[PDB]
Protein backbone atom coordinates (compact mmCIF):
# COMPACT_ATOMS: atom_id res chain seq x y z
CA UNK A 1 0.00 0.00 0.00
CA UNK A 2 1.14 3.23 -0.99
CA UNK A 3 -0.17 6.68 -0.30
CA UNK A 4 0.43 9.59 -2.87
CA UNK A 5 -0.50 13.52 -2.03
CA UNK A 6 1.06 16.92 -2.47
CA UNK A 7 0.87 19.08 0.30
CA UNK A 8 1.64 22.92 0.60
CA UNK A 9 3.73 24.29 3.30
CA UNK A 10 0.62 24.19 5.79
CA UNK A 11 -0.10 20.85 5.19
CA UNK A 12 -3.00 22.08 3.09
CA UNK A 13 -4.16 19.66 0.20
CA UNK A 14 -7.51 21.22 -1.31
CA UNK A 15 -9.69 24.30 -1.09
CA UNK A 16 -13.03 24.73 -2.19
CA UNK A 17 -12.91 21.61 -3.37
CA UNK A 18 -10.00 22.46 -5.72
CA UNK A 19 -5.93 22.65 -5.94
CA UNK A 20 -5.00 25.60 -3.38
CA UNK A 21 -2.48 26.02 -5.56
CA UNK A 22 -1.95 26.83 -9.55
CA UNK A 23 -1.13 23.69 -11.60
CA UNK A 24 2.16 22.67 -11.81
CA UNK A 25 2.70 20.06 -15.10
CA UNK A 26 5.74 18.36 -13.78
CA UNK A 27 4.22 17.60 -10.96
CA UNK A 28 1.07 16.13 -12.13
CA UNK A 29 3.28 13.97 -14.54
CA UNK A 30 5.57 12.94 -11.49
CA UNK A 31 2.00 11.57 -10.17
CA UNK A 32 0.54 10.06 -13.04
CA UNK A 33 3.88 8.36 -13.71
CA UNK A 34 4.36 6.89 -10.03
CA UNK A 35 0.63 5.13 -9.91
CA UNK A 36 0.53 4.18 -13.70
CA UNK A 37 4.14 2.29 -13.50
CA UNK A 38 4.11 -1.26 -12.92
CA UNK A 39 6.55 -3.08 -11.26
CA UNK A 40 5.25 -6.47 -13.23
CA UNK A 41 4.60 -7.60 -16.31
CA UNK A 42 1.34 -7.43 -17.52
CA UNK A 43 0.08 -5.92 -14.30
CA UNK A 44 -2.36 -2.83 -13.68
CA UNK A 45 -2.20 -0.83 -10.49
CA UNK A 46 -5.21 0.23 -8.07
CA UNK A 47 -5.95 3.80 -7.46
CA UNK A 48 -8.29 4.20 -4.31
CA UNK A 49 -9.82 7.56 -3.74
CA UNK A 50 -12.90 8.89 -2.27
CA UNK A 51 -15.92 10.76 -3.86
CA UNK A 52 -14.94 14.32 -3.67
CA UNK A 53 -11.46 12.86 -5.16
CA UNK A 54 -13.05 11.13 -8.79
CA UNK A 55 -15.08 14.13 -8.90
CA UNK A 56 -11.91 16.57 -8.72
CA UNK A 57 -10.55 14.75 -11.83
CA UNK A 58 -11.26 16.87 -14.68
CA UNK A 59 -14.30 14.88 -16.80
CA UNK A 60 -12.25 13.99 -19.77
CA UNK A 61 -9.09 12.36 -17.66
CA UNK A 62 -12.14 10.29 -15.76
CA UNK A 63 -11.13 6.80 -15.06
CA UNK A 64 -7.76 7.61 -14.94
CA UNK A 65 -6.12 5.68 -17.83
CA UNK A 66 -3.64 2.78 -17.92
CA UNK A 67 -5.13 1.94 -14.41
CA UNK A 68 -7.90 0.36 -11.85
CA UNK A 69 -10.06 3.32 -10.60
CA UNK A 70 -11.96 2.35 -7.01
CA UNK A 71 -14.60 4.57 -5.36
CA UNK A 72 -14.97 4.94 -2.16
CA UNK A 73 -18.21 5.72 -0.40
CA UNK A 74 -20.31 4.81 2.00
CA UNK A 75 -23.04 6.74 0.26
CA UNK A 76 -23.63 6.33 -3.53
CA UNK A 77 -25.50 3.83 -4.67
CA UNK A 78 -23.93 2.94 -7.82
CA UNK A 79 -20.61 3.46 -8.67
CA UNK A 80 -19.90 7.15 -11.03
CA UNK A 81 -19.71 6.69 -14.51
CA UNK A 82 -16.28 5.61 -15.58
CA UNK A 83 -14.86 4.24 -12.26
CA UNK A 84 -14.14 0.48 -12.05
CA UNK A 85 -15.23 -0.81 -8.49
CA UNK A 86 -17.65 0.95 -5.58
CA UNK A 87 -16.43 -0.08 -1.86
CA UNK A 88 -18.10 1.38 1.04
CA UNK A 89 -15.11 1.05 3.34
CA UNK A 90 -11.04 0.77 2.97
CA UNK A 91 -11.07 -2.11 4.33
CA UNK A 92 -13.43 -3.76 1.86
CA UNK A 93 -11.91 -2.00 -1.03
CA UNK A 94 -8.37 -3.74 0.34
CA UNK A 95 -10.38 -7.21 0.38
CA UNK A 96 -11.55 -7.07 -2.99
CA UNK A 97 -7.82 -6.99 -4.34
CA UNK A 98 -6.62 -10.16 -2.13
CA UNK A 99 -9.60 -12.24 -4.24
CA UNK A 100 -8.04 -14.32 -6.73
CA UNK A 101 -8.81 -13.16 -9.89
CA UNK A 102 -8.47 -9.39 -8.89
CA UNK A 103 -4.90 -10.18 -7.14
CA UNK A 104 -3.40 -11.49 -10.25
CA UNK A 105 -4.23 -8.56 -12.48
CA UNK A 106 -3.29 -5.76 -10.03
CA UNK A 107 0.22 -4.44 -9.22
CA UNK A 108 0.66 -1.76 -6.84
CA UNK A 109 -2.47 -0.45 -4.87
CA UNK A 110 -2.03 3.58 -4.55
CA UNK A 111 -4.19 5.48 -2.31
CA UNK A 112 -4.83 9.06 -3.73
CA UNK A 113 -7.08 11.11 -1.12
CA UNK A 114 -8.82 12.61 0.11
CA UNK A 115 -8.07 13.65 3.73
CA UNK A 116 -10.16 11.18 5.79
CA UNK A 117 -9.06 8.48 3.57
CA UNK A 118 -5.33 9.45 3.97
CA UNK A 119 -6.25 9.38 7.80
CA UNK A 120 -7.73 5.78 7.79
CA UNK A 121 -4.69 4.53 5.46
CA UNK A 122 -2.03 6.00 7.63
CA UNK A 123 -3.05 4.06 10.91
CA UNK A 124 -3.66 1.13 9.19
CA UNK A 125 -1.06 -2.01 10.64
CA UNK A 126 1.41 -3.36 7.91
CA UNK A 127 4.26 -2.19 5.31
CA UNK A 128 3.36 1.63 3.86
CA UNK A 129 4.99 4.12 2.15
CA UNK A 130 3.76 7.70 1.31
CA UNK A 131 5.21 9.66 -1.73
CA UNK A 132 4.85 13.31 -0.19
CA UNK A 133 5.49 16.34 -2.78
CA UNK A 134 6.04 19.30 -0.48
CA UNK A 135 5.11 22.51 -2.16
CA UNK A 136 7.77 24.75 -0.21
CA UNK A 137 4.85 27.75 0.10
CA UNK A 138 1.87 28.72 2.20
CA UNK A 139 -1.48 28.22 0.36
CA UNK A 140 -4.38 28.66 1.48
CA UNK A 141 -6.69 25.51 2.46
CA UNK A 142 -9.54 24.22 4.27
CA UNK A 143 -8.14 20.44 4.22
CA UNK A 144 -5.10 18.62 5.84
CA UNK A 145 -3.13 16.03 5.03
CA UNK A 146 -2.30 14.15 8.41
CA UNK A 147 0.69 15.12 10.73
CA UNK A 148 3.35 12.52 9.35
CA UNK A 149 4.27 10.19 12.93
CA UNK A 150 7.97 10.27 12.95
CA UNK A 151 8.07 7.19 15.36
CA UNK A 152 6.58 5.55 12.63
CA UNK A 153 7.49 6.44 9.15
CA UNK A 154 10.96 7.12 7.97
CA UNK A 155 12.20 9.27 5.12
CA UNK A 156 14.34 6.93 2.21
CA UNK A 157 16.78 9.88 1.16
CA UNK A 158 17.19 7.45 -1.84
CA UNK A 159 14.34 6.50 -4.17
CA UNK A 160 14.86 4.69 -7.31
CA UNK A 161 13.61 7.02 -9.86
CA UNK A 162 12.40 9.76 -7.48
CA UNK A 163 14.64 12.99 -7.77
CA UNK A 164 16.29 14.60 -5.27
CA UNK A 165 17.04 18.41 -5.86
CA UNK A 166 14.28 20.73 -5.45
CA UNK A 167 12.18 21.62 -8.68
CA UNK A 168 10.58 24.39 -9.55
CA UNK A 169 7.75 25.48 -11.77
CA UNK A 170 5.99 29.13 -11.79
CA UNK A 171 7.96 30.47 -9.16
CA UNK A 172 7.04 27.40 -6.82
CA UNK A 173 10.03 25.55 -5.55
CA UNK A 174 8.71 21.59 -3.98
CA UNK A 175 10.88 18.36 -3.12
CA UNK A 176 9.47 14.92 -3.78
CA UNK A 177 9.64 12.80 -0.76
CA UNK A 178 9.19 9.46 0.25
CA UNK A 179 8.38 7.66 3.70
CA UNK A 180 8.75 4.46 4.76
CA UNK A 181 6.84 2.00 7.44
CA UNK A 182 6.88 -1.11 8.33
CA UNK B 1 -29.94 -15.36 -13.18
CA UNK B 2 -30.20 -19.21 -13.51
CA UNK B 3 -30.56 -21.95 -11.64
CA UNK B 4 -29.51 -25.34 -12.82
CA UNK B 5 -30.13 -28.84 -10.70
CA UNK B 6 -30.62 -32.13 -11.34
CA UNK B 7 -33.43 -33.67 -8.82
CA UNK B 8 -34.48 -37.24 -7.94
CA UNK B 9 -37.95 -38.60 -8.08
CA UNK B 10 -38.01 -37.43 -4.66
CA UNK B 11 -36.45 -34.39 -4.82
CA UNK B 12 -33.25 -35.75 -3.38
CA UNK B 13 -30.05 -33.79 -4.84
CA UNK B 14 -27.47 -35.17 -2.35
CA UNK B 15 -26.38 -38.21 -0.18
CA UNK B 16 -23.68 -38.36 1.74
CA UNK B 17 -22.39 -35.14 -0.18
CA UNK B 18 -22.45 -37.36 -3.07
CA UNK B 19 -24.25 -38.04 -6.46
CA UNK B 20 -27.42 -39.93 -5.38
CA UNK B 21 -27.57 -42.09 -8.81
CA UNK B 22 -24.73 -43.27 -10.83
CA UNK B 23 -23.01 -40.69 -12.95
CA UNK B 24 -24.96 -40.08 -16.20
CA UNK B 25 -22.79 -38.98 -18.99
CA UNK B 26 -24.68 -37.05 -21.24
CA UNK B 27 -26.25 -35.32 -18.18
CA UNK B 28 -23.16 -33.98 -17.12
CA UNK B 29 -22.71 -33.00 -20.59
CA UNK B 30 -25.44 -31.10 -20.69
CA UNK B 31 -24.11 -28.96 -17.16
CA UNK B 32 -21.09 -28.59 -18.37
CA UNK B 33 -22.39 -26.83 -21.68
CA UNK B 34 -25.64 -24.67 -20.11
CA UNK B 35 -23.08 -23.67 -17.51
CA UNK B 36 -20.03 -23.15 -19.76
CA UNK B 37 -22.11 -21.11 -22.69
CA UNK B 38 -21.60 -17.75 -23.39
CA UNK B 39 -23.90 -15.29 -25.56
CA UNK B 40 -20.83 -13.08 -26.09
CA UNK B 41 -17.45 -13.41 -27.21
CA UNK B 42 -15.00 -12.66 -24.93
CA UNK B 43 -17.32 -12.89 -21.52
CA UNK B 44 -17.70 -16.19 -19.57
CA UNK B 45 -20.46 -17.23 -16.81
CA UNK B 46 -19.92 -17.06 -13.72
CA UNK B 47 -21.10 -20.03 -11.26
CA UNK B 48 -21.91 -19.72 -7.61
CA UNK B 49 -22.03 -22.41 -5.57
CA UNK B 50 -21.81 -23.41 -1.43
CA UNK B 51 -18.59 -24.76 0.11
CA UNK B 52 -20.14 -28.10 0.33
CA UNK B 53 -20.75 -28.25 -3.21
CA UNK B 54 -17.12 -27.26 -4.55
CA UNK B 55 -15.48 -29.69 -2.32
CA UNK B 56 -18.22 -31.54 -3.90
CA UNK B 57 -16.11 -31.52 -7.29
CA UNK B 58 -13.68 -34.30 -8.10
CA UNK B 59 -10.16 -31.83 -7.05
CA UNK B 60 -9.46 -32.71 -10.96
CA UNK B 61 -12.37 -30.54 -12.30
CA UNK B 62 -11.74 -27.70 -9.96
CA UNK B 63 -12.27 -24.95 -10.82
CA UNK B 64 -14.85 -25.90 -13.63
CA UNK B 65 -13.26 -24.55 -16.88
CA UNK B 66 -14.71 -21.97 -18.97
CA UNK B 67 -16.22 -20.59 -15.88
CA UNK B 68 -15.55 -17.85 -13.24
CA UNK B 69 -15.64 -19.77 -9.78
CA UNK B 70 -17.45 -18.09 -7.53
CA UNK B 71 -17.25 -19.70 -3.35
CA UNK B 72 -20.30 -18.66 -0.91
CA UNK B 73 -19.05 -19.04 2.86
CA UNK B 74 -19.91 -17.42 5.77
CA UNK B 75 -17.29 -19.28 7.49
CA UNK B 76 -14.23 -19.96 5.09
CA UNK B 77 -11.07 -16.99 6.04
CA UNK B 78 -9.98 -17.15 2.52
CA UNK B 79 -11.35 -18.91 -0.54
CA UNK B 80 -10.07 -22.34 -1.20
CA UNK B 81 -7.53 -23.31 -3.71
CA UNK B 82 -8.42 -23.30 -7.37
CA UNK B 83 -11.48 -20.27 -7.16
CA UNK B 84 -11.57 -17.00 -8.60
CA UNK B 85 -13.51 -15.27 -5.67
CA UNK B 86 -15.33 -15.95 -2.26
CA UNK B 87 -18.61 -14.07 -0.81
CA UNK B 88 -19.95 -14.44 2.38
CA UNK B 89 -24.02 -14.01 0.76
CA UNK B 90 -25.47 -14.23 -2.27
CA UNK B 91 -26.50 -11.08 -1.97
CA UNK B 92 -22.45 -9.61 -1.87
CA UNK B 93 -21.42 -12.34 -4.93
CA UNK B 94 -25.06 -10.62 -6.43
CA UNK B 95 -23.20 -6.85 -5.76
CA UNK B 96 -19.64 -8.26 -6.63
CA UNK B 97 -21.54 -8.95 -10.26
CA UNK B 98 -22.18 -5.29 -11.29
CA UNK B 99 -19.08 -3.42 -10.30
CA UNK B 100 -18.30 -2.14 -13.93
CA UNK B 101 -15.26 -4.07 -14.11
CA UNK B 102 -16.76 -7.45 -13.44
CA UNK B 103 -20.20 -6.68 -15.30
CA UNK B 104 -17.89 -6.43 -18.48
CA UNK B 105 -16.29 -9.81 -17.82
CA UNK B 106 -19.12 -11.91 -17.01
CA UNK B 107 -22.46 -12.95 -19.28
CA UNK B 108 -25.05 -15.50 -17.66
CA UNK B 109 -25.20 -16.15 -13.78
CA UNK B 110 -25.76 -19.86 -12.90
CA UNK B 111 -26.79 -20.65 -9.48
CA UNK B 112 -25.11 -24.65 -9.29
CA UNK B 113 -26.28 -25.60 -5.11
CA UNK B 114 -26.26 -26.71 -2.40
CA UNK B 115 -29.99 -26.14 -1.09
CA UNK B 116 -29.39 -23.52 1.17
CA UNK B 117 -28.01 -21.66 -2.03
CA UNK B 118 -31.02 -22.60 -4.05
CA UNK B 119 -33.47 -21.71 -1.85
CA UNK B 120 -32.84 -18.15 -1.29
CA UNK B 121 -32.16 -17.84 -5.13
CA UNK B 122 -35.18 -18.99 -5.56
CA UNK B 123 -37.01 -16.21 -3.56
CA UNK B 124 -34.66 -13.38 -5.11
CA UNK B 125 -36.65 -10.66 -6.67
CA UNK B 126 -36.54 -10.26 -10.52
CA UNK B 127 -36.49 -12.55 -14.04
CA UNK B 128 -35.18 -15.91 -13.02
CA UNK B 129 -35.31 -19.33 -14.93
CA UNK B 130 -34.67 -23.03 -13.22
CA UNK B 131 -33.08 -25.68 -15.91
CA UNK B 132 -34.13 -28.91 -13.80
CA UNK B 133 -33.31 -32.32 -14.76
CA UNK B 134 -35.94 -34.99 -12.69
CA UNK B 135 -34.20 -38.44 -12.78
CA UNK B 136 -37.24 -40.02 -13.25
CA UNK B 137 -36.53 -42.82 -10.30
CA UNK B 138 -36.36 -42.59 -6.59
CA UNK B 139 -32.41 -42.53 -4.92
CA UNK B 140 -31.92 -42.31 -1.19
CA UNK B 141 -31.04 -38.88 -0.34
CA UNK B 142 -29.99 -36.94 2.72
CA UNK B 143 -30.22 -33.25 0.59
CA UNK B 144 -32.82 -31.84 -1.33
CA UNK B 145 -33.96 -29.36 -3.38
CA UNK B 146 -36.72 -26.50 -2.36
CA UNK B 147 -40.37 -26.86 -4.03
CA UNK B 148 -40.87 -24.51 -7.15
CA UNK B 149 -43.68 -22.45 -5.83
CA UNK B 150 -46.51 -22.55 -8.37
CA UNK B 151 -48.04 -19.54 -8.10
CA UNK B 152 -44.94 -17.98 -9.21
CA UNK B 153 -42.90 -20.37 -11.05
CA UNK B 154 -44.09 -21.51 -14.75
CA UNK B 155 -42.75 -24.58 -16.93
CA UNK B 156 -42.35 -23.57 -20.60
CA UNK B 157 -43.19 -26.34 -22.65
CA UNK B 158 -39.95 -25.47 -24.90
CA UNK B 159 -36.42 -24.21 -24.93
CA UNK B 160 -33.76 -23.32 -27.06
CA UNK B 161 -31.06 -25.79 -26.61
CA UNK B 162 -32.74 -27.94 -24.44
CA UNK B 163 -34.20 -31.34 -25.51
CA UNK B 164 -37.70 -32.17 -25.14
CA UNK B 165 -37.74 -36.17 -25.29
CA UNK B 166 -37.51 -38.55 -22.57
CA UNK B 167 -33.98 -39.47 -22.20
CA UNK B 168 -31.89 -42.69 -20.81
CA UNK B 169 -28.91 -43.35 -19.59
CA UNK B 170 -27.81 -46.92 -18.06
CA UNK B 171 -31.96 -48.14 -17.37
CA UNK B 172 -32.12 -44.50 -15.95
CA UNK B 173 -34.67 -41.85 -17.70
CA UNK B 174 -34.70 -38.57 -17.41
CA UNK B 175 -35.79 -35.06 -18.37
CA UNK B 176 -34.56 -31.32 -18.88
CA UNK B 177 -37.44 -29.01 -17.97
CA UNK B 178 -37.13 -24.91 -17.37
CA UNK B 179 -39.34 -23.27 -15.06
CA UNK B 180 -39.29 -18.96 -15.48
CA UNK B 181 -40.30 -16.66 -12.87
CA UNK B 182 -40.91 -12.36 -13.95
N1 LIG C 1 1.81 14.34 -6.05
C1 LIG C 1 0.53 14.40 -6.12
N2 LIG C 1 0.04 15.35 -7.02
C2 LIG C 1 -1.28 15.54 -7.28
O1 LIG C 1 -1.62 16.40 -8.11
C3 LIG C 1 -2.21 14.65 -6.56
N3 LIG C 1 -3.54 14.79 -6.79
C4 LIG C 1 -4.33 13.93 -6.15
C5 LIG C 1 -5.78 14.03 -6.34
N4 LIG C 1 -6.29 14.73 -7.50
C6 LIG C 1 -6.04 14.47 -8.84
C7 LIG C 1 -6.77 15.34 -9.75
C8 LIG C 1 -6.60 15.19 -11.09
C9 LIG C 1 -5.75 14.17 -11.59
C10 LIG C 1 -5.50 13.95 -13.03
O2 LIG C 1 -6.06 14.63 -13.88
N5 LIG C 1 -4.65 13.04 -13.39
C11 LIG C 1 -4.27 12.59 -14.74
C12 LIG C 1 -3.56 13.76 -15.54
C13 LIG C 1 -1.97 13.64 -15.28
C14 LIG C 1 -1.15 14.67 -16.08
O3 LIG C 1 -1.84 15.42 -16.77
O4 LIG C 1 0.11 14.71 -15.98
C15 LIG C 1 -3.38 11.38 -14.76
O5 LIG C 1 -3.39 10.80 -15.88
O6 LIG C 1 -2.68 11.00 -13.78
C16 LIG C 1 -5.07 13.36 -10.69
C17 LIG C 1 -5.23 13.52 -9.29
C18 LIG C 1 -3.71 12.98 -5.29
N6 LIG C 1 -2.44 12.88 -5.06
C19 LIG C 1 -1.70 13.73 -5.71
N7 LIG C 1 -0.34 13.59 -5.49
N1 LIG D 1 -28.37 -30.58 -14.25
C1 LIG D 1 -27.45 -30.67 -13.32
N2 LIG D 1 -26.67 -31.82 -13.22
C2 LIG D 1 -25.68 -31.96 -12.28
O1 LIG D 1 -24.96 -32.99 -12.21
C3 LIG D 1 -25.51 -30.86 -11.32
N3 LIG D 1 -24.49 -30.94 -10.37
C4 LIG D 1 -24.37 -29.91 -9.55
C5 LIG D 1 -23.36 -29.94 -8.48
N4 LIG D 1 -22.25 -30.93 -8.54
C6 LIG D 1 -21.30 -31.03 -9.55
C7 LIG D 1 -20.31 -32.05 -9.39
C8 LIG D 1 -19.36 -32.24 -10.39
C9 LIG D 1 -19.39 -31.42 -11.55
C10 LIG D 1 -18.44 -31.54 -12.67
O2 LIG D 1 -17.50 -32.33 -12.55
N5 LIG D 1 -18.55 -30.85 -13.73
C11 LIG D 1 -17.61 -30.82 -14.91
C12 LIG D 1 -17.61 -32.13 -15.70
C13 LIG D 1 -18.88 -32.35 -16.65
C14 LIG D 1 -18.58 -33.56 -17.61
O3 LIG D 1 -17.53 -34.15 -17.25
O4 LIG D 1 -19.34 -33.81 -18.57
C15 LIG D 1 -17.78 -29.63 -15.80
O5 LIG D 1 -16.90 -29.27 -16.62
O6 LIG D 1 -18.88 -29.02 -15.66
C16 LIG D 1 -20.37 -30.46 -11.65
C17 LIG D 1 -21.35 -30.27 -10.65
C18 LIG D 1 -25.31 -28.83 -9.71
N6 LIG D 1 -26.25 -28.75 -10.60
C19 LIG D 1 -26.37 -29.84 -11.38
N7 LIG D 1 -27.28 -29.72 -12.40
Amino acid sequence: LNCIVAVSQNMGIGKNGDLPWPPLRNEFRYFQRMTTTSSVEGKQNLVIMGKKTWFSIPEKNRPLKGRINLVLSRELKEPPQGAHFLSRSLDDALKLTEQPELANKVDMVWIVGGSSVYKEAMNHPGHLKLFVTRIMQDFESDTFFPEIDLEKYKLLPEYPGVLSDVQEEKGIKYKFEVYEKN
